[PDB]
């Protein structure tokens, strides 16, 4: 079930998933209509769910990856496609090897050092790209 704010725009959580707490390499997905390109895991909450947990099944269902829960980095509108996210770092500690997306879709995962993540996120993605700015 989509979940909405008051303006219409669509709820979303993600995650920046760090390999480390030195946050160097960052875990990126395939996208699911476009498997050529690379996003940040992340998707819709689900009513009534706070976006901390949201981002972390999200993550889960998504990446195959558990951690501890980090900052709250910021709250991330994108203007075209109307929805509103809350980001979160996350820093691995678990990494699953067949998770829900990966036998459902076939959703690949790689590690990206931050400067590479940024520049395959920036032709598609630019305001994932802008999660790293901070
Ligand atoms: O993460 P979500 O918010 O679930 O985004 C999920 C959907 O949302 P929904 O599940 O249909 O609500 C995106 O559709 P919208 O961009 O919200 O129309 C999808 O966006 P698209 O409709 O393809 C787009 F934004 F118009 P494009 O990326 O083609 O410019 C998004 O696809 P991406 O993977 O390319 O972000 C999908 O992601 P996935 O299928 O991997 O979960
Ligand atoms: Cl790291
Ligand atoms: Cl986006
Ligand atoms: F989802
Ligand atoms: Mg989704
Ligand atoms: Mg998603
Ligand atoms: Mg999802
Ligand atoms: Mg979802």
């Amino acid at each position: 079930t989509r979940t909405y704010d008051g303006d219409g725009y669509k709820k979303r959580a993600a995650c920046l998933c760090f390999r480390s707490e030195s946050e160097e390499e960052v875990l990126l997905v395939s996208s699911s209509r476009h498997p050529d390109r690379w996003i940040v895991p992340g998707g819709g909450m689900e009513p009534e769910e706070e976006p901390s947990v949201a981002a972390v099944r999200e993550v889960c269902e998504e990446a195959g990856v558990k951690g501890t829960l980090g900052r709250l980095v910021g709250i991330f509108e994108n203007q075209e496609r109307k929805h509103r996210t809350y980001v979160y770092v996350l820093i691995v500690t678990e990494v699953l090897e067949d998770w829900e997306d990966s036998v459902n879709i076939g959703r690949k995962r790689e590690w990206f050092k931050i400067e590479d993540a940024i520049k395959v996120l920036q032709y598609h993605k630019p305001v994932q790209a802008s999660y790293f700015e901070t």
